[PDB]
């Protein structure tokens, strides 16, 4: 059905910015792409790899995800709407984990980073479930730049739905770790007007928002559409003006017209 291509194109050129849409529906592996396979900057949803790599962790050390770590007024970032409420005191990684994954709070982010050893080491992880595309290079908030042509940050809707795929249905992670990030997914409050907001209200959904420079709005998700089989799919949007307003919208239309009927 090109029918979903022809809207999706309507889509972009209407809002004057570049669309990425990847879905994957994992009842017969079929795919709906539109420009999936080229790079967009990640924004906020780059934290659902990082989460997953603290997670992998904790299948070996035992106990990790309740190790603590300080909170200094020094570590606050642009945006700390957990973390700012313990400035002085302890967090553990699960909390972190849960703040950076559900409020998108940076400076939970970059306590994560800063326990797992960097960027780097997100990417590398990354590679082990096979994701070569995926690239983390900076921590918040450089890494939101979303500069047009800057591979930095990025990824493709593809990559990132296959990786959002192994890691929350397939094996990328261990029994109850995944359902550890399944559980923080469904937990995010800040998906409401984005892929949410284009999907029948009783359908259960995962998913991380992201929104950047250049008007960079993203949202990338896991959809079970009441008892059939589970829609992963990814929507990126990137505008020509740096200081552009984002399009939460934008992906909500995407999401409707690509899982319209599903
Ligand atoms: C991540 O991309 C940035 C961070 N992530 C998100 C997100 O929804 O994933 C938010 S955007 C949110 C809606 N717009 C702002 C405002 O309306 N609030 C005050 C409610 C917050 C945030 C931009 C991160 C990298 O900084």
């Amino acid at each position: 059905v090109q029918q979903v291509q022809k809207k999706l194109a309507a889509l972009e050129k209407q809002s004057g910015g570049r669309l990425g849409v990847a879905l994957i529906n994992t009842a017969d592996n079929s795919q709906v792409l539109y420009r999936a396979d080229e790079r967009f900057a990640m924004c906020s949803t780059s934290k659902v790899m990082t989460a997953a790599a603290v997670l992998k962790q904790s299948e070996t050390h035992d106990g990790i995800l309740q190790q603590k770590m300080t909170i200094k007024k020094a570590d606050l970032t642009n945006w700390n709407p957990v973390t700012e409420k313990y400035v002085g005191n302890t967090m553990t990684l699960a909390e972190l984990s849960a703040a950076t994954l559900q409020y998108s709070d940076n400076t939970a982010m970059n306590k994560l980073l800063a326990h797992l050893g960097g960027p780097g080491n997100v990417t590398a992880f990354a590679r082990s479930i096979g994701d070569t595309t995926f690239r983390l290079d900076r921590k918040e908030p450089e890494l939101n730049t979303a500069i047009p042509g800057d591979e930095r940050d990025t990824t493709s809707p593809l990559a990132m739905a296959k990786s959002l795929r192994k890691l929350t249905l397939g094996d990328a992670l261990a029994g109850p770790q995944r359902a550890q990030l399944v559980d923080w997914l469904k937990g995010n409050t800040t998906g409401g007007q984005s892929i949410r907001a284009g999907l029948p209200a009783h359908w259960v959904v995962g998913d991380k928002t992201g929104a950047c420079d250049y008007g960079t709005t993203n949202d990338i998700a896991v959809i079970w559409p009441e008892d059939r089989a589970p829609l992963v799919l990814v929507t990126y949007f990137t505008q020509p003006q740096q200081d552009a307003k984002w399009r939460k919208d934008v992906l909500a239309a995407a999401a409707k017209i690509v899982t319209e009927g599903k």
